């Protein structure tokens, strides 16, 4: 018995089903978590001392890889300062400054505690300044076969629509055409894998909200500061009304923030008559000021895409070479494995129809040789600006001889 | 004009009225908010370097007061490890043991991101356990006419009830005597001002929920490690079925938890059906583990109750002398002011019936003698373990000054 497993009988006696995130309880793979002790650049260390190459970033925020030494430095400083004020600061302000100069299509900008408040908020705020109730959300995307919990009636006002179809967001729109207040979409799918956008799909939705008086909400909280500076909606240049932004921004502790048309902005409290949630933590706006000047900096993209091409073009030549199909998926500092015989995954259906049994004995095997991916096969990879060439040659090694084995 | 001044005209042009919590914007007193750059113990000191005696605590979390070096010193250290990891830490399972060796009553417990994460994670798992839509809430009790932005069927399965009258909740039980899932109730309420339960208050509700088949949640977010080390449930003598604890379990930064019965907790998936948010950052937990073992030592709370009550003798005393009616409600570190000729403040009708105006040249002119109170005449005070009599009597002082120019 390792530390970490006896860690995890420890936490199994308080804590239901041993973890406080159920994902992180590995249900998706099978097997006992691996607690962490530390980490550093592109590795993480498990309380055993065991190093491997992290590819799930914290679930994204860490872009300039794990422990990033100005990060630190502007946590350590902030510190000294106390934790929370619960009044307004000057970093509010910078930080505000620094989101609506890396992305223009904000005019104004409010900061909250975390990604869910930020989709949430911008939810609420494209209902008001609308007056309009329901809501287009596409299937396999979260935002923050019924669930024990919720009332039946708490989904009435959504319309569940299929990503990369604009056939099935006209549908929705033809039946209530006065009645939707907003579109709300990842730009690149992260919560069903990772999933690109076709190049019709975000165009067409700008169209659609245009034709019919509703709010495009553009969810770059996973998206934002990772597939590119100015986020997705610049990568597949559409524009939005609102965008909610999360991880990278708080630089590793919970940060969010939605912004938007200064028309649309103006119509929350105090100024107008819609009301939101916490505001932004200032240890954590200390964090991803930093984060956001270091990645700001010249050929920061372009060295984080050139990691992740070259990650996709070796993964795709293994699985090739040890006759194991598999389909690649990546954008920016995104990317996403497909065990599945389809030459393309553009869909949820795409998604469901893959093999998950061999993707839960690729992921132990990837653990043995020091690789560790999302224990998910519907959540999507991230690459960091912290990993080598090395890093990458090894852990496309190490995949040939995983893919040896399925 | 001040740097306070011009960083608000500032955020004026980005953030929708200057600030991100609405509260923050000095609606409840009028003027321009001050900015603070640090706090410490005590303190708070604004961007023009003005030292304030704080009774804010950032809304709760400063038990210990400002920048305390047990809590400084352990995020120092955390923080070098790194920020996040995305997979379970062997800080989780400590504060876990620790929060439930200090809160008897939960068995098992979950740490969350926030406060607002705990309750409605709490209100999920009543609903999923007991199989039941209806919840009973109080008027004035904010856990996380009709405001634009939400649908009108969100409300439709929340019966509001009046707080300290046993009454109306048992006429909404006989109303639906197979549909209440819960009753969730701050034991102090905080957010209507501070308005401690009558004696008959919490028992009685303990006893309708045993009577209709419903589980008690106490919402402890605020109450919890104030009023005493084993919260509000403790010193009132009563036991829920699930309790939320937030603020100060984070030792300045956002943390939320929520616990109860054992096989209430086994509900939640993966060992059982209800599924629920974002886990406890680290760097938060470590801050939060620091502040908990620093407050469960001998003498703690007998010194901060002291504190309150000198506090609260002396603020009576003063508005006496000065003919000002004024009535303090007062529990272990927390307080609440009510400028009103009433005897007692029991309720939130009485909390309406107080002079808003009066409090709000209260609240100007404690500014202007170096105190800082909430900025509202709805929101409780808060009292630090870092406060001296010395600070006290100066607050006291600068009342009775104030009292006499009301
Ligand atoms: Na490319
Ligand atoms: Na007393």
């Amino acid at each position: 018995m390792s530390k970490s497993e006896n860690l995890y009988a420890q936490a199994q006696q308080l804590i239901p089903g041993g973890v406080n995130s159920p994902v992180r309880a590995f249900t998706g793979v099978g097997g006992i978590p691996l607690f962490i002790e530390r980490a550093d650049g592109a590795y993480l260390f498990d309380v055993d001392g065991k190093a491997y190459i992290d590819y799930v970033g914290s679930w994204g925020p860490m872009i300039l890889g794990h422990n990033h030494p100005a990060i630190r430095q502007a946590v350590i400083e902030a510190v000294e300062r106390g934790l929370s004020f619960g009044a307004p600061t000057e970093m509010e302000v910078k930080m505000a400054q620094l989101v609506t100069d890396l992305v223009p299509t904000m005019d104004m900008v409010r900061m909250v505690n975390s990604g869910t408040e930020a989709t949430m908020s911008a939810i609420r705020l494209a209902r008001g300044y609308t007056g309009r109730d329901k809501i287009i959300k596409f299937e396999g995307c979260y935002h923050g076969p019924n669930s024990p919990g919720v009332p039946t009636d708490f989904a009435k006002h959504t319309l569940t629509c299929t990503y990369n179809d604009l056939a099935s967001v006209r549908q929705a729109f033809e039946q209530y055409p006065q009645e939707v207040a907003c579109i709300i979409v990842e730009p690149v799918a992260g919560n069903m894998n990772c999933i690109p956008p076709l190049p019709e799909f975000l165009p067409g939705l700008r169209a659609l909200c245009d034709e019919f008086g509703a709010l495009l909400i553009i969810d770059e909280v996973m998206t934002g500061f990772r597939v590119a500076l100015a986020g997705a909606q610049d990568y597949y240049h559409v524009i939005p009304d609102l965008t909610c932004l999360g991880k990278i921004i708080g630089g590793g502790m919970p940060v969010g923030a939605f912004g938007g048309r200064r028309e649309v902005m103006n119509a929350l409290a105090p100024t107008g008559p819609v009301y939101q949630t916490l505001s932004g933590n200032p240890i954590a706006m200390a964090a991803g000021f930093a984060c956001l000047t270091e990645i700001s900096q010249v050929g920061v993209y372009e060295t984080l895409t050139e990691l992740t091409d070259s990650l996709a073009t070796g993964l795709r030549h293994a699985a090739k070479e040890e006759n194991i199909p598999l389909v690649v998926n990546h954008v920016g500092g995104m990317f996403g494995l497909f065990f599945t015989n389809a030459d393309t995954v553009t869909c949820y259906q795409d998604v469901m129809n893959c093999d998950v049994e061999r993707f839960k004995r690729f992921f132990h095997l990837m653990l043995e040789e020091g690789v560790y991916l999302a224990p998910s096969a519907f959540e999507a990879g991230f690459m960091s600006l912290a990993h080598s060439n090395e890093d990458i040659q090894k852990t496309v090694n190490a995949a040939r001889r995983c893919f040896a084995k399925l």
